[PDB]
């Protein structure tokens, strides 16, 4: 149901922010992509 | 006196912060944890 980054050798699922990420590009060039919410940390804080 | 993270190879102390540290989890599970200020760089920003 939901999606989660984690380090490749031990389970440990993570909420998938603009930390744990980095973009490049448009989205049709990658094979296999798939939708989600990135979480931009900087929200709330903007926000309040 | 006070708490810094440096390099491991070359003594360079550095202001610890969001950036050159990351969360895992409640302050019980370590053993030898200590307690400091984290500066998080986005207060004094969020003060402007
Ligand atoms: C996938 O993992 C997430 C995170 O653990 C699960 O979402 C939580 O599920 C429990 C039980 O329903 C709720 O109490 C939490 O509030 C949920 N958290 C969030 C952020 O939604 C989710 O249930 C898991 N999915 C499956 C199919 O196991
Ligand atoms: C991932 O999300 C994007 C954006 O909502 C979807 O792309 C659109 O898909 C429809 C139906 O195929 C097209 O009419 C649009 O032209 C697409 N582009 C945009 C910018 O809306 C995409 O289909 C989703 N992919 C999956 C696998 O769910
Ligand atoms: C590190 O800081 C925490 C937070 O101030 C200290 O936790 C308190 O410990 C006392 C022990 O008697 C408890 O009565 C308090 O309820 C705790 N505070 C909270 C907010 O939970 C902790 O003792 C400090 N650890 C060290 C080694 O100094
Ligand atoms: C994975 O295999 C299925 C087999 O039905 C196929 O439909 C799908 O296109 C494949 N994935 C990709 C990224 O092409
Ligand atoms: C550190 O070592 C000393 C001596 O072995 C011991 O008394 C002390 O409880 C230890 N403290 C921690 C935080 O491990």
């Amino acid at each position: 149901t939901h999606w989660f980054v984690t380090q490749r050798n031990f389970y440990e699922p993570q909420i998938i922010t603009t930390d744990n990420t980095f973009v490049s590009g448009n989205c049709d060039v990658v094979i296999g992509i798939v939708n989600n919410t990135v979480y931009d940390p900087l929200q709330p804080e903007l926000d309040s």
